[PDB]
RNA sequence: GGCUUUUGACCUUUAUGAA
RNA sequence: UUCAUAAAGGUCAAAAGCC
């Protein structure tokens, strides 16, 4: 049964039946992650005469957040290398480490330990930001898709709960404003992005799944011309924080609220102070700049240079058209045909 | 009320890499 | 000691499906 035909009272059942991970899926992925992690820690750089060390492999993305879609969520890994020493460095040397990681993976395949399938993407253009591939192992019951990124460890050993030293963002902003980049180093702060969602209430994670599924369904019609998926994820968090703040709430009202916020994209200016704030003048000046951009502005809680909004109003136009149609579906409607109603946003 | 799953919190333990 | 990935054991909670 398609989401498109599911009424409001069955959305939680729909999430349960199609979207939530089952035991096998999340078990096989964690096995696949283990294979790649061991490889990176025990093999991949053991050949370098000048030792390249991996300080940590961070499981990011939906996998680290607990918002994965069953049988559809990739594994996102950020591998932190001791020899990348700064944002400048990561930006210039990321290409090398990718290629090298590719070679060693090949040399493992050649050995019959597992099988990897990459996908050439042309034109190559700017250095690659990631290495993507599919993994297959006699060990595993299924294949898992991967996304691997090398990164400079800006945070050091970071403990969830603490705001990162502002001087780290001072430095971030300095390089970004000099090289004309914005949001290019969000991977270094993956752990903050993971922390922003990991501890949220269970049903909120479930709604995020639903919104993600709706968004993927939209992509069938619009390909890659939509705003970034992360924008919608953050938009869902914003909806809950201003309209509920409760562990229990109606999924349909949540769904409707999000769809309505999409239609109001020309008024969206959303940001958080979970990891930075206006205290430090430099960080403060950069936040303020971002909030003066054309709407919608959705500021990455982990990255003050990062407007997840995407800066492309055609994308939001397209997404808004779909939001208009989906508001006529049984998804947000009661039994009598009336809409369940959206939450109302605190200041 | 009963059965179970998913997602987190806290306290232990094992392997691997790193500071 | 701490950080990361996987596994194991104990305890607590949230939400969901089913009866
Ligand atoms: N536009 C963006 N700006 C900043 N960070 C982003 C971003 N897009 C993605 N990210 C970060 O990189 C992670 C991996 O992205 P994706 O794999 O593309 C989606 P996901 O969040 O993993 O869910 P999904 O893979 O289950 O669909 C995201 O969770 C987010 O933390
Ligand atoms: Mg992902
Ligand atoms: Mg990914």
């Amino acid at each position: 049964m398609e989401l498109r035909h599911t009424p409001a009272r069955d959305l939680d059942k729909f999430i349960e039946d199609h979207l939530l991970p089952n035991t096998c899926f999340r078990t096989q992925v964690k096995e696949a992650i283990d294979i790649v992690c061991r490889f990176l820690k025990e093999r991949c750089f053991q050949g370098t005469a000048d030792p390249v060390r991996v300080s940590k492999v961070v499981k990011g993305g939906s996998s680290g957040k607990g918002t994965t879609l069953r049988g559809r969520s990739d594994a996102d890994l950020v591998v932190f290398l001791t020899k990348l020493t700064s944002f400048e460095d990561q930006l210039r040397r990321r290409g090398e480490f990718i290629q090298e990681i590719r070679r060693q993976l090949e040399a493992c395949q050649r050995e019959q330990k597992f099988k990897v399938t990459f996908e050439v993407q042309s034109p190559r253009r700017e250095n690659p930001r990631a290495l993507s591939f599919v993994l297959s192992s006699p060990q595993l019951q299924q294949e898992v898709e991967f996304d691997v990124r090398p990164a400079f460890d800006a945070l050091g050993q970071w403990t969830p709960g603490y705001k990162p030293n502002p001087e780290i963002y001072v430095q971030l902003i300095k390089e970004c404003k000099s090289r004309g980049k914005e949001g290019e180093f969000s991977t270094c702060f993956t752990e903050l992005q993971r922390d922003f969602l990991r501890n949220r209430p269970t049903k909120l994670k479930s709604l995020i799944r639903l919104v993600k599924h709706w968004y993927q369904t939209c992509k069938k019609t619009h390909g890659n011309k939509l705003p970034p998926q992360y924008a919608l994820e953050l938009l869902t968090v914003y909806a809950w924080e201003q309209g509920s703040r409760k562990t229990d709430f109606s999924t349909a009202q949540g769904f409707q609220t999000v769809l309505e916020l999409v239609l109001k994209h020309q008024k969206l200016c959303i940001f958080w102070e979970a990891y930075y704030d206006f205290t430090n003048p430099v960080v403060g000046r950069c936040m303020l700049q971002q909030l003066k951009k054309p709407r919608p502005v959705i500021l990455d809680p982990a990255d003050p240079t990062g407007n997840v909004g995407g800066g492309d109003t055609h994308s939001w136009q397209r997404l808004a058209q779909e939001a208009r149609v989906w508001l006529g579906y049984p998804c947000c409607k009661n039994l009598d045909g009336s809409l369940v109603g959206a939450w109302t946003m605190l200041q």
